[PDB]
């Protein structure tokens, strides 16, 4: 079964998922600090509620937060949403890439007793345990990141829920993590290297899918076209396409890898660890927020030929399968 | 009054005040997320309320917990631990040394507001309200904490309430964070420079006190000697400047923001936690011939008369 912030729900219950996404990009403990940066609390649950219905209506069944400690992860928030939009979230442990010290000075022996605690006991006094690893490194992999991995692999190995991934700042870091991985004797099957929709070289991705890497092409919304003149959004959104994006789902499709693709947005309804109002510029790329995948990415996909059956097998039935701990 | 965790309190119910130091030294949301890091929070708070009440009964009637939100601050553990204690405790806003993004990234004007909701409004949903903003630089002031000091020089102008600071990585420092607040039309009368006991350059520290900074003598029983540090309290009231001066350990009973086991490390050093202010230097100082009355001046009235909001 698969652990939510509602309590564990069977693989038939997942339905389509977006297997990286946020309610909230922020820092520990900040939206209980300052909640007016939100405007309010109340304001934010409500955006992230109207949201998450619109991608409910949309198709979508569950998302998978990734927030960890560090990113500001709210499981409190994350419940109360869920239940509002009535959407099943998965919630996350791991480390991102704003570790505090409390953190950062911890030994992998440690960091695997904090990962095992949030996934087998529950998230702070609640109870809710995280059904995902979450990671994010660095073009090359720090020592302190290292350790990150080699801890989420021991945790995978114990509990069986999977570690998904992510590179800041670099087009591809996936062949260093699967390297670390696979030195603990991780199965790739376990892994889903995300945001991998950042690069084009085929040969890269074709290559960690035939390993048995889940290859996540999870921002695809993700685009500054047309926003040159806002540096901040280009450096954290990129300058190709969504189509360009979502075509990759394409070729590796086309190369025989349908089971090896997992998709999503990387949204989120308010944001705190960027720059002041970030969440505009990103709300006026794409207004149709979490929705974005069934109702732009799906229908795309389709125009170019790929079955329904194709799709309903990467959003639901590849989700369903790395999720599930094993 | 002075807000403490637990309320208001007038300026007579202060009494002897430590006006730098910690329960816990952390990181935001750190103890809620990994109690079992400390042992749990039940120890936790079992030892700080033997730490405190061993202060109280060696005279101790005030702290002020300098910690920050990003050195974990949970204001619900110090209005327990206080009032288990009977020791008021007052509580910090500012940006220590270990600022998250979502803080780090934001301006001068922003960081102002985080301030003035602490100190106006209250810490997160409790109602408690910060009664000292905090600061910390390193050696030569980066542009981040520059925006602090202005940020927290702003705060203090609009509230009364004063700001501590200290320069990590150096023995000195104290001007330039002088220079910004008196940049920003600070009183020096409403700021202490923290850790002034880490240098023995008096000179330096009778300059800060005549400008009308108060010196914050504050990490004493961090040697580890303790004794060559007290006496620089000596000397600056030899100088003529007993009302410039406070003293306090720099204590805390759990530290999770540095090497795993520090607090055992610590305690192995200064056994007698907060109680070694009056346990030891107070006595030190009698001894050497500082009157009575003058270490009820920098113990008492010293900290009171910063402390009160002060416009
Ligand atoms: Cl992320
Ligand atoms: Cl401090």
């Amino acid at each position: 079964r698969i652990n939510t912030v509602r309590g564990p729900i069977t693989i038939s219950e997942v339905g389509f998922t977006l297997t990286h996404e946020h309610i909230c990009g922020s820092s520990a403990g900040f939206l209980r600090a300052w909640p007016e940066f939100f405007g309010s609390r109340e304001a934010l649950v409500e955006k992230a509620v109207r949201g998450l219905r619109r991608a409910r209506a949309a198709g979508v069944r569950t998302i998978v937060d990734v927030s960890t400690f560090d990113l500001g992860r709210d499981v409190r928030l994350l419940a109360e949403v869920s239940r509002a939009a009535d959407v099943h979230i998965v919630a996350a442990t791991g480390v991102w890439l704003d570790p505090p010290l409390s953190i950062r000075m911890r030994s992998v022996e440690e960091l695997t007793q904090f990962f095992l605690r949030e996934i087998q006991y529950g998230i702070e006094d609640t109870g809710i345990r995280a059904g995902i690893i979450k990671v994010a490194i660095t073009g090359k992999v720090t020592p302190f990141q290292e350790l990150v991995l080699r801890a989420a692999a021991r945790a995978s190995l114990a509990t069986g829920v999977p570690v998904i991934t992510h590179t800041a700042g670099s087009q591809r870091g996936g062949e260093q993590q699967a390297a670390i991985f696979e030195s603990e004797g991780l199965s790739p099957s376990r892994v889903c290297i995300g945001h991998s929709d950042e690069t084009d070289d085929l040969s890269y991705l074709t290559a960690l899918a035939a390993r048995g890497y889940l290859i996540g092409l999870d921002r695809i919304p993700h685009s500054a076209i047309g926003l040159e003149d806002n540096a901040s959004a280009t450096a954290f959104m990129g300058s190709r396409s969504w189509q360009t994006r979502a075509l990759l789902i394409k070729a590796l499709i086309d190369q025989g890898y349908m089971k090896q693709i997992l998709v999503s947005n990387d949204w989120l309804f308010g944001i705190s660890s960027y720059v002041t109002n970030f969440m505009d510029v990103m709300d006026s790329v794409n207004p149709d927020g979490m929705a974005f995948i069934p109702l732009r990415v799906i229908p795309f996909l389709r125009e170019k030929g790929i079955p329904q059956e194709t799709l309903a097998g990467i959003t639901v039935t590849n989700p369903a399968r790395f999720l599930s701990p094993t």
